[PDB]
């Protein structure tokens, strides 16, 4: 897992290589590095290590003079000047000494404007532990860098790009490193920024080979490969309306930042939650239910002094057990309000032939209906039309323009249809160009037999294809050829503009399937959403 | 069951009373009259007899000028004010009219008042289901009167008391009538007062069986004895320091008027929470095991629109699971911190005969160690204490004046071991007075074997003594005779002067035992609490 060379280095490369003598110190982290610590490792460890305490490098906190300090922060000007900060007059600085580990190489001109601080005194260690990017879950990582995705289809923005490029390149490299792989290189090459990306990110990770031989050691470690695509090579799978249930949590309830409030009691959804691990990647359809076949199955294993410390514990179970039945109803409330409905269309049109594999009346039939629906929101009815145009392969500027109308879609939503087109998708029916492909459609990739379960959930992620190929070693490579030559294992595949968690899942399903001891790891720039990729084509056109 | 009884009235005489064509009514009640309501239905049996809604006559609400409304009210100035003031003003009423429903007749002072009220004319009925008693448990009834130890203790209190105790008679009246009894009054003879009240009980149900002879009906209901008994049959049980859920619960816990919150979520303990009245009789030694061993017995029991509803009660079942564990916990702390420790010297006092039936070093001994603890309470010193002293038979001016100095008991608390005497209860040695008995004491009271399975709950009040007695009808008569002649079946026991948990309980098991189909109901003016009857003996010197 990604989870546990993460959870190494901060334990075996910060915590243990500082805790000495039976003495005790403080560690100071930042709004990111905290994130990261929280996803791998419990204060527990931490805490039983030397660690008697553990804050935010910002949030104020009481001074401890005869405590050393350790610093695990980003080389941030946030961060950095808290931290000159801390020791920003000698003769009263708070912690006696401090041990610095960065995330990642600190600027040379940050770096170099703490050297000439009166903090540089107080510094007895300087490292950084290589790890600009977030362990979001075990299988997926996050470069937290949404703006990538302006700078890789904002036009305007092409020029002065290149620093925010590379820098997800050299995350990209960490992440390779912190996996000890030294990966094979491929990309899309139907969208060219790719091409051009792949590039640095060999570079980056070339550097890293040479400061250590180690990256990519022999075993299976070699058959790996680092695939990188565009956003653009699948505009479908990020739009549906999806009914896993993590899916379709983010997608219809107000989760801001992981966090899910309910009726206040608040629950941070994470790799921590053992029952949330265990059921994000399933059907609403049985999720209340295996949620509570789950329940008993666990008082089946509970059959004065000493009880009364199974106690606080016993209270977190029938919490989570709660939580997620709180969760899944609201769930479960959502679809039945109006989603069910918005499920038939999408699904007709991303599959091209709804339930018996028939066609459809496509063209301004189901749609209109819908787009009238005065429950239905405005960025449902762009989603329904976006997944429209992309079935039709396009539409004209005239028919748009009707669509748009129907649904009384404002003007500032307008354009976000038109810039899905940045992504290669086509958008405007002839705009007098050289025709653009569209491989994620169900008819240009292999047949999946129409028996799917659930008739609401019947498409597939382009994404998932991709992989089941890769590992089994059959990707084509006039379309994804490698930055040379060449061809765990794992495969590495990054999303450049952010990734669904249908996608997530699918990662999740071929690792633990035909997985010929593959293992296959999706990171990306962001984590998408429906919604949120509205959001995203809509700050191109009006930042 | 008096459970059954109470129901039967609240359906038969009012809801149904007055459900007619298909119609709808709002109920209202009060702070007592919705207690007993909830004690006896469940809203389904009510809401589904015309009953749209159910609320509180105080809290304001919204109007409903097309639907008659059902006042299931007390006659209290509070609740008659709330009334008239719903129909203050016609041209402008809630509720179209109103079938007003007392919970016992009416004051002619108050209901004078309401007849001259813009309210007499939207009034199209006028009863009163005639339940001067609070019907706290299945077995259990309170006069709510607390007040009235004052006036059977406090000697300044005597002269100026009959209207208060005739109340009693009259609402103890109540309870036989509301059970359709006319049973045989018997009296501890001991204590003098108590003839004098079984009198007025008499004559108060005497009047009742004239304005209806059904209240005695052929059956068993003629072998059914009320007992009358003083605070003094008993000062140990009620000082006691209980190991049984509820009894604990209520001691060591801030529980207001029967409301236990906790760490803010608050939850009722009553008799329509099913967990409680399944838990409340039962050891700390078992509670959060058999607790949980219920938990899981209810998940096996569980095993998208029409489940999107067996949520909601779903939930709630996890929620009473977690409370009482909670309360449980609450309780285990408690116990450990200090309570332990007394529990070993309460239990030799009141035993006599420590765990292994020796004797022990009494006189100033086991007791001063306590004392002095700084970590115990005032209240549980002079718990402690007057323990002690009533295991003498009584004590010197002297000594006492010692122990309450080791204690450093305040002034202000002092005397109330002092008034304990005023109950009977031989506290002051010498006094120069008449010999006092002590009935209650192990070695005056049939042997039970030294065998019990826990060792800090070696004690048996009294009070099931003499329920055994009475139920194999073998209850001695000089003691307890019967007001003249006589001698379900339904045994009625009354303390005038409080009941405890312990007692409440005893009277339970008693019922579901040897019961030669006996049924034990024990009521009195108040629910006692060790500290409660602490803080009852203070009000006779300070009131």
């Amino acid at each position: 897992a990604l989870k546990t060379a993460v959870h190494e280095k901060i334990m075996n490369d910060v915590v243990l290589a500082v805790k000495k003598n039976a003495e005790w110190k403080v560690l100071i982290v930042d709004q990111l590095s905290m994130r990261m610590v929280s996803a791998c490792c419990k204060m527990h460890e931490i805490m039983s290590e030397g660690i008697t305490l553990v804050e935010d490098i910002n949030r104020r906190r009481e001074p401890l003079p005869l405590l050393e300090a350790v610093y695990l922060i980003t080389p941030t000007e946030e961060s950095v000047k808290c931290l000159m900060a801390d020791f920003q007059n000698p003769d009263n600085p708070q912690y006696r000494g401090a041990h610095i580990f960065f995330t990642e190489a600190c600027p040379e001109e940050l770096f170099k404007e703490l050297c000439k601080s009166t903090t540089a005194r107080f510094i007895k260690t300087l490292k950084e532990i290589n790890i600009a990017f977030l362990p979001y879950e075990s299988q997926i990582f996050s470069l937290d860098s949404p703006d990538t995705f302006q700078v890789y289809y904002n036009p305007s923005r092409a020029q002065g790009g290149i620093p925010n490029k590379e820098r997800c390149a050299e995350q990209i490299a960490t992440l390779c490193a912190t996996l000890g792989e030294y990966p094979s290189v491929r990309y899309r090459s139907d969208f060219d920024e790719n091409a051009s990306f792949a590039q640095l990110v060999q570079q980056k990770l070339d550097a890293y080979r040479a400061d250590d031989p180690t990256m990519g050691e022999g075993p299976q470690k070699d058959r790996s490969q680092l695939l990188i695509l565009d956003r653009g090579f699948d505009p479908i799978s990020p739009l549906l309306h999806e009914l896993t249930f993590q899916a379709m949590a983010y997608d219809l309830l107000p989760i801001e930042n992981d966090v899910y409030k309910y009726v206040e009691k608040e629950v941070l959804l994470d790799e921590k939650d053992d029952l949330w691990v265990e059921m994000r990647h399933q059907h609403i359809a049985v999720v209340s239910q295996n949620v509570t076949k789950k329940l008993k199955q666990f008082a089946d294993e509970k059959r004065l002094s000493q009880m009364l410390k199974k106690m606080p514990q016993y209270q977190k179970e029938l919490s989570k057990y709660s939580t997620h039945l709180h969760l899944a109803e609201d769930c479960m409330k959502q679809y039945q309000q109006h989603v069910d409905k918005l499920c038939k269309v999408e699904q007709d049109l991303a599959m091209g032939t709804d339930a018996d594999g028939e066609k459809i009346r496509d063209h301004m039939r189901n749609i209109v209906p819908i787009l009238l629906d005065q429950k239905i929101s405005a960025y449902d009815k762009i989603r329904i039309i976006l997944l429209y145009i992309i079935h039709k392969g396009g539409i004209s500027e005239e028919n748009l323009a009707k669509l748009v109308q129907h649904a009384h879609i404002p003007a500032e939503e307008k354009w976000i249809i038109n810039d899905m087109q940045n992504l290669g998708v086509p958008i405007i029916q002839d705009g007098g160009r050289r025709k653009i492909p569209q491989p994620y459609h169900t008819h240009n990739r292999k047949e999946r037999q129409a028996d799917h379960t659930y008739q609401m959930s019947r498409w597939t992620p382009y994404m998932k294809d991709i992989m089941e190929a890769a590992v089994e070693d059959k990707l084509d490579t006039r379309h994804y050829p490698f930055l040379n030559g060449g061809g765990g294992p794992r495969l590495i595949i990054f999303v450049v503009g952010g990734i669904s968690y249908s996608e997530m899942r699918s990662a999740y399903e071929v690792t633990q399937t035909a997985k010929n001891n593959w293992e296959v790891i999706l990171g990306s720039t962001h984590i998408l959403t429906p919604e949120g990729l509205l959001r995203d084509l809509r700050k191109i056109s009006n930042p």
